């Protein structure tokens, strides 16, 4: 819509049902459907047993390899795209693989240039939706693996430390997710958004 | 594949694709595509942190919530479905959702009777692969969340607890894997591995 409609349609083509060998293929990737209660349950087991911040980490590094992954997918279809074109290519994988819509706000990106600013609209975050069906609503954004992975495509597609936050999030009782991206100099506690990256 | 094509064809109707809302679903129940890298990642993390038994038990409980939650789409489709027809729709679903491809060996199911025995043949298991990848082979069976989804569904179908182990696993180098289920008194370590499907 309308980059964003090309972009579905031409990055849906990459998703694969390989049934005669109970798989499924994203690119190079071997995906699986997952559903959504089941990924709740073990959130509310990780969180009740190691405690809020540690599953958030857990979670922001899971979303953070995904993302990484769908870059390399998006880095193979080049030809032809526009900076903006491949970077829109992660707000596509994520709407196709259910896991959130997304809609582009405003996106400045050059990669040579190691140039990027983007904010983006969260609707259905399937993250913040089964966090509050279990804890109700919370007080800071919860949408973890979201964040990892907006962090992680970014990070890998730039080939320098971005890092994502979430402005507002459905977990916390608002309207929707938003969220910004930027190279981890411009964040005010950058290092300690970063620490959340590596392995407790 | 003879009754497999017809659950697998008569179940693809409950698989619904919105990128209009960046969503999936299966049934009644949300899903996502997750890679399985992703998945792999987590599994090592929480293997390295908190010991590969309290990781087996994790994994094996989020697998018997996908397991419960399929067998109650399985029973929204029970018109006209002998008991071994509705108890094939888990292989099914397990197939769908590229969790592992899902043979019946041999099945005897009689849900009013509560009897149940059965034997499937597992091959391309997700599980058994990435868990190589990130720990190399292993001394034992290592399909933890695709044995709880065996057994959550199962048991759900049956109103009583079927546990299920794997007798072989790729996981361990051999070249497929391969499951027993049978009611939770008929195993001499039953009640153990039953302890595995609580959380703290
Ligand atoms: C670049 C990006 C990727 C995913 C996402 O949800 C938002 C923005
Ligand atoms: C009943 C069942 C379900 C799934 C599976 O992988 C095997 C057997
Ligand atoms: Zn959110
Ligand atoms: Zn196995």
């Amino acid at each position: 819509s309308a980059t964003m409609r090309d972009g579905l349609s031409n990055l849906a083509r990459r998703l694969r049902f390989a049934m005669k060998e109970g798989s499924i293929w994203l690119g190079e990737q071997r995906m699986i459907l997952l559903h959504t209660a089941a990924l709740g349950a073990l959130r509310k087991e990780l969180v009740d047993t190691l405690g809020m911040e540690r599953a958030r980490g857990l979670f922001m590094r899971m979303g953070f390899h995904s993302g990484v992954r769908d870059a390399e997918l998006a880095k193979t279809m080049r030809s032809g795209h526009s900076d903006f074109g491949m970077l829109e290519m992660g707000p596509c994988l994520h709407t196709i693989e259910g896991v959130v819509r997304v809609t582009p706000l405003t996106v400045d990106i050059n990669i040579a240039a190691g140039v990027y600013h983007g904010e983006f609209l969260w609707e259905d975050s399937f993250e913040g939706d089964v966090h509050r069906q279990m804890f109700g609503v919370a007080q800071a954004p919860v949408c973890w693996m979201q964040i990892g992975y907006a962090t992680g495509y970014t990070s890998a597609l730039m080939g320098k430390t971005i890092l994502y936050r979430e402005l507002e999030c459905v977990g916390c009782g608002h309207p929707h997710c938003r969220i910004l991206g930027k190279p981890l100099e411009q964040w005010e506690d950058g290092e300690a958004e970063l620490a959340l990256y590596q392995p407790d």
